[PDB]
């Protein structure tokens, strides 16, 4: 299988290089065959053979184009003839775009900055990640004695840790008595070990939670100071830091340094993005954590080192846990895309839209539009973008509430009516769609370029749904489950792609068309379900809505309900349908974005309604939700106020764990006295339950 692929320089000619993995083997695979090239359209095609003498320069040296040939080709649907201008060198591509471009004749040249290892695996149709093959994983971190705000680097590298499939270690230089820890004659040899240990190993994989920003580079600023050269890569190279966008990563020869963190970001959101929070939300049980201040105390004393070993072994053995929940999933998206995982795995969903539809435009035959100028770009950034239907919710306590939405909405009208810049108001076409409100046209005589992708893409993903019924294979149940959400996540990244600044298929006509089309449906089935089936809706977003027959029997609701989607369905257009999606016994609305509902199991969803002060809003919730009982809950928020005038409470409750609030704080350095009270009165009980209890209108007067 290909791991990755870059390119060299021999004597003045650009020799790509494909590191690969067949038979459980690595080997590099050189080539000398490919040949880096430009596009030029030109107003007249006699005028060519001036075109073909245009020089260039780089180095002082004379860049001159090497071949030139007639290709048909699209833009966008509509035929198009084009100059392929082929050269030496991928960096000569400036200085030809410069000139040639200049000359009268040329009108537009297109493909002059996609890079030389990218635009090779495009080109020869090579997928990486292809194949079964066993790759080897290896996670590993590191702990540093930080002390003072002092330079990045000056503090020892006190442990690193190191964990896969058959162990988790760690490496240090101190004595202690685990049997996981290694010990070691000090930091340089502690480093010297680690490169036995991967050269050991030999992994096909590097993993590492924020390894970019921090392992890497401290690492490496250490070895510089201590005298010895890290030989990671599998020619013996020192890892390479390399740039992409506003993030400078780090590059390892043979291996795929799979950094956590970036992929990670850009899927789930949390409050913060730590290690330890991190494992909880995928896994559920927790991780423990160890501070800066314990690390340094416990360091240089000799004992308590127990605790520190703990915590680096299970940073080790969480960065591989995770690394193997998620890199399955990355793989197929590089392996759908066609790029390689060091890449796919930092770029945004943005562009990795983007490297598909380069891709796809080359199967096609069809020239890509170009990036947008600096002017084109920031023009583009001061744009707004209308968002989905919102609905003001009717206020109260409401039982038995049923909540239907669309089942892939704005994907399902990209395709339903061909929603792409190369079908937006078309010169003679036949038959067209108009989008609600904004007016604008979308010819229907042949699929478009990216409506028919996401079509393909959605069909797919069927095949692999359909075939997991079927499959009893549990390695090839879990692969199909991977497929199929890498397949989703770059469908639904389809739609934010069209508002996208820097993407070469901008269409703000697109995605304002989506967004009308979704508000239209949207608004006919709550038209639909509250008169032809008396439904009462309570709450409507973006592409789902909450509603109820007010005081209906729960089992009425259910198969009213279940009745109503499949008569919507009759009514939508193409792909566009509704789906039932749950049922909750009670559930209030507050406003817009602010709600709290019950499914049956007593389990409460919330949105909107977030912060002793967290006890008590949880324990309002609970009385509303689970009683039906707004009146009970008053009393628990006067119960609460009044025993933190009296200081009934015990301590600890009213503590925070965390210039500003910390003057205080910053004195400790080296019964009595329980007069807060206001304080927790006004600035934390009042601001959390007046959230929940201004729906059904009370205030802060009826509370204090």
């Amino acid at each position: 299988m290909i791991l990755d692929v870059d390119y060299i320089t021999e004597e003045g000619k650009p020799v790509i290089r494909l590191f690969k993995k067949e038979n459980g083997k690595f080997k590099i695979e050189h080539d000398r065959t490919f040949r880096p090239y430009i596009y030029a359209l030109l107003r007249d095609d006699s005028k060519i053979e001036e075109v073909k003498k245009i020089t260039g320069e780089r180095h002082g040296k004379i860049v001159r184009i090497v071949d030139v040939e007639k290709v048909e080709k699209k833009f966008l649907g509509k035929p198009i003839t084009v100059w392929k201008l082929y050269l030496e060198h991928p960096q000569d591509q400036p200085t030809i775009r410069e000139k040639v471009r200049e000359h009268p004749a040329v009108v537009d040249i297109f493909e002059y900055d996609i890079p030389f290892a990218k635009r090779y695996l495009i080109d020869k149709g090579l997928i990486p990640m292809e194949g079964e093959e066993e790759l080897k994983i290896l996670a590993f971190a590191i702990a540093t004695l930080y002390h003072e705000g002092e330079e990045f680097g000056k503090g020892p590298i006190i442990m690193i840790s190191y964990a896969d499939e058959n162990e988790a270690k760690v490496i240090t230089w101190k004595n202690i008595d685990l049997p996981y820890v290694e010990v070691v004659s000090s930091e340089r040899e502690m480093i010297k070990r680690f490169l036995r240990i991967i050269r050991e190993k030999d992994p096909d994989i590097i993993v590492t939670y924020n390894g970019d920003s921090f392992d890497f580079p401290y690492l490496a600023k250490r070895a510089e100071k201590l005298g010895i050269k890290l030989t990671i890569g599998r020619d013996g190279s020192e890892p390479k830091m390399q740039r992409i966008g506003d993030m400078t990563a780090v590059e390892v020869k043979g291996r795929i340094h799979f950094d956590l963190y970036h992929v990670i970001t850009r899927t789930i959101n949390l409050p913060t993005y730590t290690l330890e929070a991190v494992y909880e939300a995928i896994f559920g049980k927790p991780k423990e954590k160890v501070y800066a201040d314990e690390i340094a105390k416990a360091w240089e004393s000799g004992e308590n080192l127990e605790r520190v070993a703990k915590y680096s072994m299970e940073d080790a053995k969480a960065t591989y846990e995770l690394g193997k929940e998620f890199l399955p999933m990355e793989i197929q998206l590089s392996r759908l895309i066609g790029q390689p995982l060091w890449d796919v795995s930092r770029s945004s969903t943005g562009n990795l839209v983007e490297w598909f539809l380069l891709r796809k435009a080359y199967e096609r035959n069809e020239v890509a539009p170009n990036k947008p100028s600096e002017e084109e770009y920031q023009r583009r950034l001061r744009e707004s973008y209308t968002g989905g239907f919102v609905k003001e919710p009717e206020k109260g306590l409401w039982d038995d509430i049923v909540y239907l939405d669309f089942i892939a909405l704005y994907p399902s009208i990209i395709i339903t009516h061909n929603v792409s810049p190369d079908t937006l108001n078309l010169e003679g076409c036949k038959n067209y769609d108009i989008a609600p409100q904004v007016g604008h046209k979308f010819c229907k005589d042949i699929p478009g370029f990216i409506p028919s992708l996401l079509g393909h893409l959605l069909e797919e993903r069927q095949k692999i749904k359909t075939k997991m019924k079927e499959t009893q294979d549990p390695i090839e149940k879990i692969l199909l489950d991977y497929r199929q959400k890498a397949i989703k996540l770059l469908a639904n990244s389809f739609y934010g792609y069209y508002g996208y600044a820097k993407a070469r298929w901008y269409c703000k006509e697109c995605a304002e068309s989506v967004t009308a089309w979704g508000r239209k449906y949207i608004e006919l089935v709550w038209k639909e379900l509250e008169e032809k089936f008396g439904f009462k809706v309570l709450y409507i977003d973006t592409d789902g809505l909450h509603a109820t027959i007010p005081g209906g029997e729960s089992e009425e609701i259910k198969k009213k309900a279940l009745e109503f989607v499949k008569y919507i369905n009759s009514k939508l257009p193409g792909l566009l349908e509704l789906e039932y999606e749950g049922f909750y016994k009670r559930g209030f609305f507050v406003t817009k974005k602010r709600y709290a509902v019950i499914d049956e199991e007593g389990k409460v969803i919330t949105r909107g309604l977030e912060i002793i002060a967290k006890e008590t809003q949880a324990r309002v919730l609970e009385t509303i939700l689970k009683h039906g009982d707004v009146e009970e809950a008053v009393r628990i928020v006067k119960e609460v106020i009044q025993k933190l005038a009296n200081y009934e409470i015990p301590p600890e409750k009213l503590a925070i764990y965390e210039i500003g609030p910390h003057v205080a704080v910053a004195k400790k350095l080296a019964k009595k006295h329980k007069y807060d009270a206001e304080y927790y009165i006004e600035n934390q009980v009042l601001p959390a339950v007046l959230r929940i209890l201004e729906g059904f209108g009370y205030r802060k007067e009826d509370l204090r």
